[PDB]
């Protein structure tokens, strides 16, 4: 079954008020769409970033991985920038998933990484407190982000 | 100063290539705006959601907290059905903050808590993996996502 | 060239400062877009908002053209009613086009016809006053609407 | 009432069903926050478009009406740029209306006007064919824009 067939049903569960929360079905789709990918984009031109979660997918699919040549730091003035991030590298390269790091809303509010599907779905996504508070090492952070974004939907880096 | 004026200043710094992350006094604003709300309105007409999230916020701060009277279930249809949920109270109610929870994003997603100040902003989250994973009550669930959501942006509530 | 490499070029002007607006290569790529679909999604159950729709869209292409299962009078809650419409039914079917009429924005605002492409993407759209004014037939008043989606990025009926 | 209050009706006539499309309170109310607006923030730093825009709602309300300082060209990049420069605006400035106006959707898809309330919610828009069509002054254009955006909601200069 397709993931539109899948989401179909849950859509209609909503509206006819027998929703009783996600679904098996639907959470070994998104493990397999994650596992299957063939090609990751990872939504930044920064290569820091880029090698930690380069590495870490490495060990769970077996895609091509690139990221962008241009800056997606002007995501920044939107209101959600990791996501806005998100969608402008699914406007300009084809991908089977894209993975995003930056701030979850106003300035303030601390860090989101999210991974969409080819038509923009959020399938995960994954928090850190501002780095006013943690203050720890970039790297560190978004290495434990990707990790807490795949296990949070049944995938073990092992 | 005004949290207008704090984030012009933000943008700014990323227009301009400076910005370095969050700062003190934008992490400030937002405990501010949460601590003195005067009335907060949680996105949902579920009973059992409601007592768990008051009852921690009066910790907090000490506002009038109220429920809505329409089933925000239909924001399942969307892209990011929390988000959509607390967009639907503030079209619907007047208040400083806006509480809501529910899937993150598509089916098998899990969960998202959001807090959002009087303009629809995002000023903090909390997630939780799918419950076809974790499995707990979600009464103990949604207490662990308000008190994260709040930890994460430096607010106690001990 | 693909639709992602045409985005790329505008995105890298508009960072650098040299945008000049849509350029005719745009224009031709959303025209081929539309003029080459080979499936069509209605965003819509309603069976007379479907074949006013269909009936026009066939004179412009050779898809097949579908209506969803599903009653999408739910993206009514939400802040842009015609685009909500759009994206659910992305979320649920498989198309290179999907055509949405709703509701702009807030109660009141009049209604919003809105083509979007296989990735969500804005291709077109056009506007009617609230029907509180106008008073139309609605199908007459959808053939207007798709007619004028169509000729503002030079898509002719005649 | 409150718009809140008009707009829960309306959403409760949504989930029941009996929706019949938009009503002559909620259009009242649309035209009452455009008429009253005190503050009005047109959300550019580009001072011809700004101009265009002011000298038009002068003729409609008595409003403080004034522009950004910074430039929400780095809207452009989003799925929707006018949309995206008018919450722009609402993030760093009080107002009691918003206008932007900027590309519509994709590269290629023409322009669109908007006007948010103090909440972001969308009152009212319109757009232009792509300019490669139309091949109209900016200007005049925008003129055209928002004299139509304020028309469809019964607003006559
Ligand atoms: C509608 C919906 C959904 O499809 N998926 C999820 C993700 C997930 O299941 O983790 C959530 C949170 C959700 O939204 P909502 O907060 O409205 O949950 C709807 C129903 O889904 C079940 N559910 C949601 N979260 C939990 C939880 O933390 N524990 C348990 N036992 N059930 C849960 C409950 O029956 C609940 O009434
Ligand atoms: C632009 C931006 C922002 O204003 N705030 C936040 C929240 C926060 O500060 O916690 C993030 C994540 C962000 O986006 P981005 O991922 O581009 O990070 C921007 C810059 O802000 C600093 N920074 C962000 N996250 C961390 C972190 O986890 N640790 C450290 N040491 N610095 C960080 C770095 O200078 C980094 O290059
Ligand atoms: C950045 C941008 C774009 O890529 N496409 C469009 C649609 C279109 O070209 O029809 C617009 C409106 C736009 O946004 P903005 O209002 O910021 O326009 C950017 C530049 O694009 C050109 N432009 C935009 N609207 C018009 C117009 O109505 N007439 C003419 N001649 N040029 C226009 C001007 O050079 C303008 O400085
Ligand atoms: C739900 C909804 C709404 O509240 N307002 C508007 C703006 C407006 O009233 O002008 C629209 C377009 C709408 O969405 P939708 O296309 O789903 O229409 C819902 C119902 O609202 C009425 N309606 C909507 N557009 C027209 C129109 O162009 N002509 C007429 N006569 N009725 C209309 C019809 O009863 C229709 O069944």
């Amino acid at each position: 079954v397709v993931m539109e067939e899948i989401i179909k049903k849950a859509f209609i569960e909503s509206i006819n008020n027998i929703r009783r929360g996600d679904k098996e079905e639907e959470l070994k789709k998104i493990q397999e769409k994650i596992v299957n990918a063939k090609k990751i984009v990872v939504a930044t031109n920064n290569q820091k970033k880029f090698k930690v979660i380069r590495d870490i997918m490495l060990r769970v699919c077996n895609a091509e991985i690139k990221m962008l040549d241009i800056d997606t730091r002007f995501a920044d003035l939107t209101r959600m920038p990791a996501l806005t991030k998100g969608l402008i590298a699914l406007d300009i390269e084809k991908a089977d998933l894209y993975i995003a790091r930056g701030r979850l809303g106003a300035p303030g509010s601390g860090s989101m990484l999210v991974i969409l599907d080819e038509k923009g779905r959020v399938l995960t996504a994954s928090l850190s407190p501002s780095s006013v508070i943690h203050k720890e090492d970039i790297e560190e952070r978004i290495k434990k982000e990707l990790i807490e974004a795949l296990s949070r939907i049944g995938i073990s880096i092992l």
